């Protein structure tokens, strides 16, 4: 299968080198098999951010004809961001076959872009409401929430909920 073969390659790559402190891999099935087609994800906050010490586990899904099309994205739980909808899915161009999109981008390069988002919010593009307009109108506040996100979700927290998984 087209996707598969990608979906390994995309797996090898990623654990031969990846980002420091970023998760993702592809889910397990009942009996323990691999499912390539699920990945559970987390991305870290960028050091010397609002975001730092916090790890925000997204997961992604692959349709069978990846890579015409991207995986969908979702944080999971919803995360604060003015990007970021209440469902948990994102609003970023490079998740869009037709918008940026391209068959070659790689598992690395939609986690280190969307941790460029979450650092980085596009004034463009709102996905939420509340967030958005703290974000624009309140940063004492807006950052305050962040801070306390990053709290609510430690990568100890987080981590040891995926060990437990």
């Amino acid at each position: 299968g087209i996707a598969a073969g990608r979906l390994a390659e995309e797996r090898k790559a990623w654990r031969k080198n990846h980002p420091f402190g970023f998760i993702a891999k592809p889910s397990s099935n009942p009996d323990g098999t691999r499912n390539l087609f699920i990945w559970e994800c987390a991305i870290p906050g960028k050091k010397g951010t609002i975001w730092e010490g916090g790890l925000y586990k997204i997961r992604m899904q692959f349709k069978d004809d990846y890579p015409s099309t991207p995986p969908k994205c979702k944080f999971d739980p919803p995360l604060f961001h003015p990007n970021v909808y209440p469902s948990g899915t994102v609003c970023l161009s490079i998740l869009d076959e037709n918008k940026d999109w391209k068959p070659s981008i790689s598992v690395r390069q939609l986690l280190i872009g969307i941790q460029d988002l979450l650092t980085n919010p596009n004034v463009d593009d709102p996905a939420q409401a509340d967030a958005y307009q703290i974000y624009c109108q309140n940063r004492v506040e807006y950052e305050k929430r962040v801070r306390r996100q990053a709290q609510q979700f430690s990568a100890e927290i987080v981590q040891r909920q995926m060990l437990d998984n």
